């Protein structure tokens, strides 16, 4: 017997220069676990810290990051925003950067929730800087997986700060962020809900276990999805799961060297004119919604697109078998038997995107790439080279 | 002598069926007065219709609309939101109908901006329909092309209701919307400004006068950046022009069928991985900012992009002529000699938009599609076909 991840070995792995972003993606199911225990053991210094910053008038919340990190807060910001009267925003570095003016004001208390893998992106810490130049009552709460980040190194500073470090296994090494997407993710999700953590820890450790399910059983079938040479990827996800979209679109995008063209968008609004994307080398992933009335929806996207010539392929992603999507359907992949319980639709992201990462992942070594480093050459990197922060 | 819109004859047009979509894109210009002086003669009404909303606490203001049309909150928001105290959000139709409870509250006024050209997107009808449902304060801003509209006919309702119609011309009977996507764009930048309409109302005929030039000027310029049959384009937009970005990237998809790959990104957040996209057959195009600031770290992502092998091809575009620019460019396009004065950037968008329909346009006409009805065969269409609404 001999160990293998993704449907391959560890000394294949290592040939195709690709070992570490695959323990990395498998790993995902454990670090979630620990990513739990860490904000149920931080829970009651969180809690004060986050109530005392929710009472000050015109209070609002941005969480923020750059790219893959940026995408954290719209895979949560749609749930969030609409469970908390305090304004939850995403708003990415990436933006707050080039124009400061339109996300911060000086009489508007704001409190920065800045994700990052690294901690090295000069947007991180210029998006940190700035708040610091323009707001009064200005907060930190800094989600990282790197405590030698340059980012987490301002929880030092003179500043409203709380360093919410993610698990260090979670410091994805690997070009693709996997990890260090989910447990940002679901700290989202907990820190919000520390009401609710012992019955929510319940429902973690289901999607925990299904998780490392995903990643054993759903191989066969994502291997037979690959071997088509799909020349585009399309990526559907209403509300939440538009986030998860953003994602997954990405990493299968980044993990091709841009040999597989993406876009994402959300069912409903894909008809108006994306959707001429469809090709017949076209890959369309859908992910469903538990919400019974957004669910409808979807189903009717799905038929419409499965119906409509060119010999093109669909995969549809739910939570729970459904025989009237598996029958309209080129292929099907569902994460439990029946219907399971979740606080809210947003915590369905993690076992999908699994999904989406062994996509992205297994085109990559089939292609011939090396998925660690996907692009050598380093016209893009794993931590962003050539950004020059600018005069305030 | 004989009439030629884009480099093109009328009688030329009407053969690969295509003038409808040619007059409407050359006819903004004029549009754009028209509009003016629509919002000019509605003044009165609509300030205290807007300040009568303004007052309500918790008041939030949510601009909305599907595909095209929702790229018109995004294209104005960033500006909008930081202009004014009260919330001002982009939130598609797309998003609202499959999940209203994310976005509506009992207890919270709120004041819905729906845009359409049309008004014949069943979205349209069920997010107004769904506001009325659930909100007690809830009112109705319809700015819609076409009077006939099934949006418009709401205006006939016991609503709060404002009828703002855009111009009869506008409603683009071509696939693509240009001038209905243009005036909305332009309204919602207006009826925040009644303070100032005198004085911007010298903008909008200098903006108007060069849109003319644009369209008869950068004729032969866009003709040869077309024949390089580029298989992929990218447009980059920060802020306001992130929205514009949208648009662009959607009119170039849907003119040629999906035949050409599109995406969007603001500058900064391209290198994050996104970027992977560049091929040798992409064209890259990369909108400018005035505010000084800001354009700083456009001038750095596009000396980048430009200089990173591959031979691909980058076409910049900036309000202002720019030695900078235009030596660290394939392809350069100026909207004006010297810098004009604008009360915001979100108003370059205007003249910006042109030149991206050009190019949008001129690639179906090259690529030997009918740009009035690039799918004919339906699986895309004008007004949207195949959607369902549920039941509440």
């Amino acid at each position: 017997g001999m160990k293998n991840l993704l449907g391959y070995s560890e000394d294949y792995l290592k040939e195709r220069k690709g070992y570490i972003t695959a323990k990395e993606i498998c790993n995902q199911p454990k670090l979630w676990r620990e990513t739990y225990e860490i904000i149920l053991s931080q829970r009651e210094k969180l809690k004060s810290f986050l109530d005392n910053f929710a009472k000050k008038p015109n209070a609002k919340i941005v969480i923020t990051g750059a790219g893959s990190s940026a995408f954290v807060g719209n895979s949560v910001v749609s749930y969030l925003n609409a469970k908390e009267n305090i304004k939850i925003e995403a708003i990415a570095t990436t933006d707050i950067v080039s124009h400061p003016f339109y996300y911060l004001k000086k009489d508007e208390p704001t409190l920065l929730i800045s994700c990052a893998r690294s901690g090295n992106s000069p947007e991180s810490t210029a998006a940190v800087t700035l708040a610091e130049k323009i707001v009064d009552d200005i907060s930190h709460l800094i989600i990282t997986c790197n405590s030698e980040g340059k980012l987490a190194l301002h929880a030092k500073r003179n500043y409203n700060s709380f360093l919410l470090l993610m698990p260090e296994e979670s410091n994805d090494k690997g070009f693709a962020m996997t990890g260090s997407f989910s447990t940002m993710l679901l700290s989202c999700l907990l820190i919000f809900n520390l009401d609710k953590l012992e019955s929510i820890g319940k429902q973690i450790e289901s999607i925990s276990m299904q998780g490392e399910k995903v990643l054993v059983n759903n191989v066969e079938l994502m291997k037979k999805i690959v071997g088509e040479k799909f020349k585009r990827t399309v990526y559907l996800g209403a509300a939440n799961a538009f986030g998860l979209a953003k994602e997954s679109a990405l990493k299968v995008l980044e993990l091709t060297a841009g040999k597989i063209a993406t876009l994402y968008d959300t069912p409903l609004g894909f008809r108006h004119g994306p959707k001429s994307i469809i090709d017949d080398e076209t890959l369309i992933v859908i992910f469903f919604s538990n919400d019974t009335y957004a669910r409808e929806y979807e189903y009717d996207l799905l038929k419409e697109v499965y119906s409509q010539n060119g010999n093109h392929k669909v995969l549809a992603i739910s939570e729970y078998e459904d025989k009237l999507i598996e029958d309209n359907s080129d292929y099907f992949i569902a994460i439990n038997k029946e219907e399971q319980e979740y606080e809210d639709d947003s915590f369905l992201s993690l076992d999908y995107l699994l999904n989406a990462q062994m996509y992205a992942f297994i085109n990559s070594m089939e292609l011939g790439i090396g998925p660690d480093n996907p692009c050598p050459t380093g016209e893009v990197n794993r931590v962003v080279k050539g950004v020059i922060i600018h005069d305030y």
